[PDB]
């Protein structure tokens, strides 16, 4: 379906969690984009002012959409497909507990999984995916996109 057709790409972080230092939430953030720059033509900059193709939001329950949150736990966060609007925002449940660690939920590993959405990416069935629909915990010494990530978002760029 739906892809980025441009190389650039802004994003911006509407608003930050209470749960996590500033800087945190940026380099997350930045870090989760980083993942998908390396295997595609992609660039991502961050913007603070004006419309992003991709729009970070903090939120709790109903705000806005068709993908109310649940409160702690169940759903994390939701993404959408490339597209004008709300088409590639990243939306994370402010009623998880978000952190840098194993503790909580943690934003980088969620990211990743968001944007990929936010790029165009489906779900995955292979547990070892980046892309399946439920969040593992793996420190970042282990983690890295899998095959079926790779063959996926390669499919769509480069
Ligand atoms: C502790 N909670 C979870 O692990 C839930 C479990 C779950 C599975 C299916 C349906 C609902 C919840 N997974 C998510 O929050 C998904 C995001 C994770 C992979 C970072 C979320 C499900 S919507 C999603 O895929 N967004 O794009
Ligand atoms: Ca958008
Ligand atoms: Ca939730
Ligand atoms: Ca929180
Ligand atoms: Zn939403
Ligand atoms: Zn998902």
């Amino acid at each position: 379906g739906p892809v980025w057709r441009k190389h650039y790409i802004t994003y911006r972080i509407n608003n930050y969690t209470p749960d996590m230092n500033r800087e945190d939430v940026d380099y997350a953030i930045r870090k989760a984009f980083q993942v998908w720059s390396n295997v595609t033509p992609l660039k991502f900059s961050k913007i603070n002012t004006g419309m992003a193709d991709i729009l970070v939001v903090f939120a709790r329950g109903a705000h806005g959409d068709f993908h109310a949150f649940d409160g702690k736990g169940g759903i994390l966060a939701h993404a959408f497909g490339p597209g004008s609007g709300i088409g590639g925002d990243a939306h994370f449940d402010e009623d998880e507990f978000w952190t840098t660690h194993s503790g909580g939920t943690n934003l980088f590993l969620t990211a990743v999984h968001a944007i990929g959405h936010s790029l165009g990416l489906g779900h995955s069935s292979d547990p070892k995916a980046v892309m399946f629909p439920t969040y593992k915990y793996v420190d970042i010494n282990t983690f890295r996109l899998s095959a079926d990530d790779i063959r996926g978002i390669q499919s769509l760029y480069g």
